[PDB]
């Protein structure tokens, strides 16, 4: 397994070196979106939480297509504020409940070392 801690301070650096295969080796959910909320990477752990087959949701829009409950000032709004600012690093709990058993999760959004990419780390609480 990949030894990366959820919430680590230099995580963006650590995952920068990871391909899709290795990303599935993480101990938590990992999603990489571009500036518009489209899905670039999506590991199996995140699939374990929501029920999405990793390969099937990539290319989809997270907020419009995949996770509509996250479309609110409390999630999507924080994301759109960060992209525009060119800086994002916020952690907060949330309840995943669209087409699934309400699952309470801890969410960590942070700008990736890459140009226009943003990470969404999730773990059960
Ligand atoms: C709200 O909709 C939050 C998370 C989420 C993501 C994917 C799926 O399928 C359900 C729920």
């Amino acid at each position: 397994m990949e030894h990366v801690a959820f919430g680590s301070e230099d995580i963006e650096n650590t995952l920068a070196k990871m391909d899709d295969g290795q990303l599935d080796g993480l101990a938590f959910g990992a999603i990489q979106l571009d500036g518009d909320g489209n899905i670039l990477q999506y590991n199996a752990a995140e699939g374990d939480i929501t029920g999405r087959d990793p390969k099937q949701v990539i290319g989809k829009n997270f907020f419009k297509d995949v996770a509509p409950c996250t479309d609110s000032p409390e999630f999507y709004g924080k994301f759109k504020e960060g992209v525009a600012s060119g800086n994002l690093n916020t952690m907060f709990e949330y309840t995943f409940d669209y087409q699934m058993t309400p699952t309470k999760v801890k969410v960590h959004m942070k700008k990736a070392l890459s140009g226009d990419s943003y990470w969404v780390f999730v773990k059960r609480v």
